[PDB]
């Protein structure tokens, strides 16, 4: 039970400043502590310096490529965290991974598929994530990692990521909370048959099928790795008000974590991100602390916490 | 693919002013080109000027039979109402009605049922909205379009509503939501046998299973049109605030828009309103944007929004 | 159908002063008057002075027993409500406890079960109540009454508990609502394998499985007696904010009431506490009255008031 806690201060994914104060602050709420608590031998990988980044990030405008915003900052970044999460899966230790926001994904799947190439990806999101390079409207890479992990677009996908192996296939990818899709996103899923199941499909079954649906849709012989990207705006505002693309009539708190319960009760979970906390974007302190703690809450429900004797 | 928008100010059916603003702050946070966005050749339809209307309901508190406030005043309005969504209805257009209080439904499904007589009507409120015009305490004539609708206490119905025709039967009505019936209204029901889905059954089986339930309670041979009647109060006031008759425990966000979408689903809805949205009734501007963006969205999700892809 | 609302108006099972005016104020918002309304006849019985009480609890610093807070005390006055709970049982009413903190439950449970010994408990709680004497951190007893009324760690309890009856059995308490349960309850509640049903369960299989397998935990020949004791911080603190020791992530109110009802419904429920509101730790007014009107819904529901047509 060895654990690598891998910190990806990165916030060149969107506009927002104050996603790459995630990390830091997630650990100053305990989540170290918290997972040694759990039994992980635990130890912190440093991938790059946030304020350096975030500095670089801030002033040069000039990265872009097209309507992309900061291919160059966030292909050289994201390649890091690869080296950084395929080294410590290689090492046979469980890559824990706390943004920053969700274009750190591209680095995080690309490990552990480099490693452990049938691994299944639960991307629990309200968004797709899956825009192109020449469909996005916004440009903002947050919103791109999929498409580029799954080779979409090759045309237009720029040379600073060439880096990216192409080990994700459509069938390895199952999502949980979707309920801001864009219409090209749509049309992607549909066409290439991505298991997705949306805030419906949750109303509709209820959580436990869903989390169910999802386990089995990327794990065929039944015996797969399995790897969730947690973003935190799946959860309704109501909950996690410190994010910067929140949209209404998410999962609640409970389903949060039940979803967490679950999938540490299969016991094939491989490695986890937890993804877009945004302190600074945040009203009032109590919703700082509303969000930091729902971040460290899912490190814990993931990593085997339960509410009753387990041990 | 033909839709009317039948806007409906009135706000003589309850003691509250604003509720005469939902038409045109639906329709300012724009409901027709929702509507067309969704592939709709849409129209206004203005029954009647809602200020004119206001004036008058304002000034003349004489208009009292009984403890019934405004009947002269109400069955004037509705009146215009039911030969407007008539029309519509008999042009084959499908009428979407904005209101305005739920007094306005006299009219709405009176014209619906008048063009397609085996139509059934699922009635998605707090309340039941039956009360008869010699056992109405308040007299607040939005809780009693049903009795009259129904034909109920017709000893006691004034000669201003002889124009209504005796189209809905007690068979082809169903709630849905239901958590302040008031005594009076809980014998009609059980007399009537009405299939009521309370909240009661909501937490006991769950949306999806009440919204099947419903729609085959009115639906016998499967095939028959149905009509939605949707007061926004059904929704938890944490969602749906700037309303004239809230009550704590209702649907949530979620649920409110996936049973749209359930009937949506369907393919058989032939009419919809949405009525109580009371602008003015809100504390603070994000109340206002709370409720009328809620308006819209039931109207989306019933007209075939979906969170994935459809076409 | 006779009721005694027996008022415990005590405070020294945890340290916040204000639980002790529970009883006031569910009376003040018409406790009485609803129940009669329901076609019970009440009376009140009064067991001590809280005022009295709460003047010896908050002056007596040195009634510690170890890390045990106020044992006497607690002694004391669960005796008193142990002594009015039976007789009221004994003389065919209904006892309808409000509290005041959960370390009533010590009188309530065993007065009950002196009476009709195979009563089963279902203890609706965010908390698992079952710390011992000598296992207890925080020392406050209301965490405590289960251990004692199962008589665990007896070498630790103090002579001055020599009064509570040996009458409760690990097999006849099934739990609903818990999410704060420590490491040492956890231990206890595996090992004498007591039915536990956690905000997972609920989560799991709804709230009406939980409560289907909650009543058959405890009623094995199916036609036992069941009593409710019911701690408001199961509830999230969303709808109940004014209680001592809230947690994240509860019964929604909806939940809360459905509970009730289905008990209601079962027809065997022969006694119920009401426990833990305090009016003097809300924030605003607003969450008062969402407290206290919480309290007197879960008498309600419990005691057979329904959505729809019931007589
Ligand atoms: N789809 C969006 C949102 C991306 C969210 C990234 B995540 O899940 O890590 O927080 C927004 C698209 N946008 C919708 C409104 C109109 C303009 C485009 C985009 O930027 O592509
Ligand atoms: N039942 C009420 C509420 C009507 C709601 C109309 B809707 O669904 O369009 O908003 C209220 C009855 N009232 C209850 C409290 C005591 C006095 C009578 C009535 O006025 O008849
Ligand atoms: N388990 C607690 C809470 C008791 C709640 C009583 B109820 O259900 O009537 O409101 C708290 C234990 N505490 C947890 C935090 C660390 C210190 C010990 C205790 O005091 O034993
Ligand atoms: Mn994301
Ligand atoms: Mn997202
Ligand atoms: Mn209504
Ligand atoms: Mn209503
Ligand atoms: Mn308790
Ligand atoms: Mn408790």
């Amino acid at each position: 039970k060895k654990m690598s806690i891998v910190l990806a201060p990165f916030s060149g994914g969107q506009p927002h400043s104050g996603v790459e104060l995630g990390p830091d602050y997630l650990l100053k709420q305990g989540l170290q502590q918290d997972m040694e608590k759990l039994g992980w031998d635990t130890r912190l990988e440093r991938v790059f310096d946030g304020k350096v980044v975030e500095a670089r990030k801030a002033s040069d405008n000039g990265d872009r490529i097209g309507r992309v915003k900061r291919p160059r900052l966030t292909a050289e970044c994201t390649e890091k965290i690869y080296k950084c999460v395929r080294r410590v899966a290689e090492q046979g230790r469980f890559p824990l991974t706390i943004g920053g926001d969700h274009s750190i994904a591209l680095g995080t799947v690309a490990g552990v598929l480099s490693v452990h190439p049938d691994a299944g990806v639960i991307w629990v999101d309200a968004h797709a994530d899956i825009n192109t390079m020449s469909g996005t409207v916004s440009g903002n890479l947050h919103g791109c990692p999929l498409s580029i992990l799954l080779g979409l677009d090759r045309e237009n996908i720029p040379e600073c990521f060439s880096w990216v192996p192409q080990v994700l296939k459509p069938n390895k990818i199952a999502y949980i909370g979707l309920r801001a899709v864009d219409d090209e996103e749509k049309k992607i899923l549909h066409d290439l048959n991505i298991a997705a199941f949306s805030m419906h499909h949750v109303d509709r079954y209820g959580i436990d099928k869903v989390v169910s649906m999802a386990i089995e849709a990327v794990s065929p012989k039944g015996t797969e790795p399995v790897m969730v990207s947690y973003d935190v705006d799946t959860i309704d505002p109501l909950y996690v008000p410190a994010t910067g693309t929140p949209v209404r009539g998410g999962l609640s708190f409970r389903e949060a974590l039940f979803l967490c319960e679950r999938i540490a009760e299969c016991g094939r979970l491989v490695a986890l991100d937890v993804v877009e906390c945004n302190p600074l974007l945040a009203a009032t302190e109590s919703h700082v602390n509303d969000t930091i703690s729902v971040g460290c809450a899912i490190a814990r429900c993931m990593m085997g916490e339960t509410l009753l004797y387990t041990p």
